DNA sequence: TTGGTTAATAATATCTTAATT
DNA sequence: AATTAAGATATTATTAACCAA
């Protein structure tokens, strides 16, 4: 929610900051790039508003922004409007180009369409995060190299966490043709998780529970 | 790229189609809501194009089943009526942008390509590397690297991509005409002309390849 | 018995070439 | 350049023997 607008109109710069704030989006100032570009060095913006039109660089301003700080967008606002300065703006990089005098509520959904995120399948516990999406599993912003049907059935149980599961119900929900394979490959695959994570992390992410089931358990 | 085209109008669509076409897309056509919810559903499209005013079918509704289908679809709304409420309207129903017809269609594809970068620049520049598909001219440490066609499109596909996994299939939709004609490892294939043309002579790890799930642009590594 | 623990081996996936186009 | 065919090679999955309790 954080969007930094250099503009060097006072009562523009102003008039946005006032309309961010009421939105819910914290916020940052400049009338110039030169203390804009300080800022996204300091913290990451979501986004960034700034004229097209005092150095006159802003096609050169686009790229300095996607440079330093990457994940960030850049919306152009100028007050010439033709076809050459909005598509001169884009093709410098531009993610989005809006035309003053500005119509709040139309930049306020744009700026909302251009910061929505869709929805994750992401389970972040703790120092912990698992990543069906992208298969990925990390402790303490390192990678765990645990895939294929052990990596479902770790994700399964995160997701049934404070739950006891069976291996039946681990077989039906991650094995096709759960009634032609050996229950042992549960028993393997718990192994697989513990031996990749639990030991040499030194955590205790799945439990057994006799006779019941296992149960993710990672505080 | 594949771009889905939704309008009633039979000559605009056929209009908008050749124009993505000229430019270099891969493009489906639609004329309703269900048919190109039809489409949404065989193939991956980088990009729905879709009027708010269809003979049937709530716009709103329209954007809800396509960004619920494929969430990473950008949606771009087309209408006639472009008032601001409008305009809001298919934003907060889900749009990533909104264009007024009578189009511009240099102004839609300069917007169109805005949308289709990812965040990124047109010249994707990482480390030493350097992608120009406006050249399709690629650099490393300022020493030519010759790959086109495909391969090309398939690297610069992932770079955009980057750190994140593309599967085979949807590879296969955004840059063949026909993905289904195509098989698999024509995919596999181009990743070697890749590799073969960047990774080891350059001695460097670029595309990762993950089973099951396809393959993942790493060059930051 | 129940679970875990290893290890080999069968499956399955991906890659690499060479040819054809 | 583009696509495919086939084997080469890599990587999981499955299976069972084995151990401890």
């Amino acid at each position: 929610g954080r969007i930094l607008v250099i503009e060097d109109e006072i009562s523009l710069n102003k008039t946005i900051i006032d309309n961010l704030n009421e939105f819910g989006y914290q916020t940052d100032s400049s009338e110039n790039f030169k203390d804009g570009e300080y800022f996204i060095g300091i913290r990451h913006y979501d986004l960034v508003l700034a004229s097209w039109n005092p150095d006159g660089d802003g096609a050169e301003l686009v790229n300095t922004i996607k440079h330093k700080s990457p994940r960030t967008s850049v919306m152009i606002m100028s007050a010439k409007a033709d076809k050459d300065t909005e598509i001169k703006a884009l093709k410098a990089g531009a993610d989005d180009f809006v035309k003053k005098p500005l119509d709040f509520d139309i930049l306020l959904a744009r700026i909302e369409a251009r910061l929505r995120l869709g929805g994750t399948n992401v389970i972040k516990i703790e120092d912990l995060v698992i990543d069906p999406d992208e298969e990925k599993i990390t402790y303490k912003g390192q990678d765990i190299e645990l895939k294929g049907k052990p990596f479902e059935v770790l994700t399964h149980l995160a997701r049934h966490s404070d739950q006891i599961v069976s291996k039946e119900q681990l077989l039906d929900a991650i094995w096709e043709e759960p009634e032609l394979v050996t229950p042992n490959v549960i028993e393997v695959a718990i192994n697989q998780i513990r031996q990749k994570m639990d030991k040499p992390l030194n955590i205790s992410t799945i439990e057994t529970v006799r006779r019941r089931g296992y149960r993710f358990c990672f505080p």
